């Protein structure tokens, strides 16, 4: 296998990368895109999903997704004109769904025409502090966490391309997985001292699929900055981030005592666990201005390795 690392760089600085590492020699190559295509991808790269031999990078303030191919690492096209891109989720070969900031809409796209082909109102949201995120797929419905200046989870029914349904929890979730009992989890950020919107203690928030309501809330302290909610292969052992990373069983009723890595005063930024293996990447933004580091760990917590990536590691993407 092999795992692509996005590298956001600084935003309005236009310095993202991609990175590709080989756990099999455990040998990374920096500025994969540049080398195989000489150009950059431009500012912001956010998330990247390969489906059928293409990996799809949504480059967030570039307003572009690039769909590459994953052994040569050749653009072989792109989709353009999104306001502010944050994540792909594939419907079907001909339908993805793309979230965006400073956007009420969430972009359908056709990816193999390379267009957008719809728009998907969100209610109660504007240009000026819209925000679709992440994104799990249960039967024909796509629920979407709303980050930035929002406090919502959206239902949206993929036959029609309609927001169905609403949950409002704490400001700003940051991020959303699917359990193997259909138990969405959610991770809020709490925001940021200063900010228009608010600031409080985050919780981590466990929600039925099914009935769309709440069935856990863990709340955290006030100062805590969590985010990426990540699940093994399995789906049965959910991670994050909150200085530390932890992680726990998803049938736990209460949260772990002890981290999975402990935090070191620098900025661990992205996570991924390899659904095959188990192992465990921690990107480290380490201040967000240096080149960030990859971590990987065994399933307990061993470190296998650890390398050089670029600036502001945040996503990872497995070529299986
Ligand atoms: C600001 N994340
Ligand atoms: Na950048
Ligand atoms: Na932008
Ligand atoms: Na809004
Ligand atoms: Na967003
Ligand atoms: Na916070």
């Amino acid at each position: 296998s092999g795992l692509f690392i996005t590298n956001e760089g600084n935003f309005q600085y236009s310095n993202a990368t991609l990175s590709y590492y080989d756990p099999a020699t455990c040998e990374v190559e920096n500025e994969v895109f540049y080398r195989a295509n000489g150009f950059k991808l431009g500012d912001v790269a956010q998330s990247m999903v390969i489906r059928d031999g293409i990996g799809w990078i949504v480059v967030n303030n570039s307003h572009v997704i690039f769909a590459i191919d994953i052994n040569t690492f050749k653009e072989v096209g792109r989709i353009t004109g999104f306001t502010s891109p944050r994540y792909i989720h594939f419907l079907s070969d001909e339908k993805a769904y793309v979230t965006q900031i400073w956007d009420y809409r969430i972009f359908i796209i056709n990816p193999k025409t390379y267009e957008i082909t719809g728009y998907i109102e969100c209610p109660d949201m504007d240009m000026e502090s819209g925000s679709t995120e992440q994104m799990v797929q249960y039967g024909k419905y796509v629920y979407v966490n709303c980050w930035s200046y929002q406090n919502r989870i959206l239902k949206i029914d993929t036959e029609t391309d309609k927001v169905v349904d609403e949950l409002t929890i704490g400001i700003q979730p940051t991020s959303l997985v699917m359990d193997k009992y259909n138990k969405m989890w959610t991770i809020t950020d709490g925001g940021y001292e200063g900010s228009p919107y608010g600031y409080e203690a985050p919780s981590l928030y466990r929600i039925d699929a099914e009935t769309f309501t709440v069935e856990k809330q863990f709340k955290f302290k006030l100062g805590d900055w969590p985010s990426e909610v990540q699940l093994n292969g399995t789906r049965d052992t959910l991670y994050w981030i909150n200085n530390d990373i932890w992680r726990m069983p998803v049938e736990a009723d209460r949260v772990p005592v002890r981290p999975f890595l402990e935090f070191r005063d620098t900025k661990y930024y992205g996570l991924t666990v390899n659904p095959n293996n188990g192992e465990v990447y921690v990107a480290d933004a380490i201040d967000y201005q240096q080149q960030g580091i990859v971590y990987r760990y065994s399933p307990q917590g061993k470190l296998i390795d650890e390398f050089y990536v670029g600036i502001i590691p945040g996503a990872f993407c497995w070529k299986l």
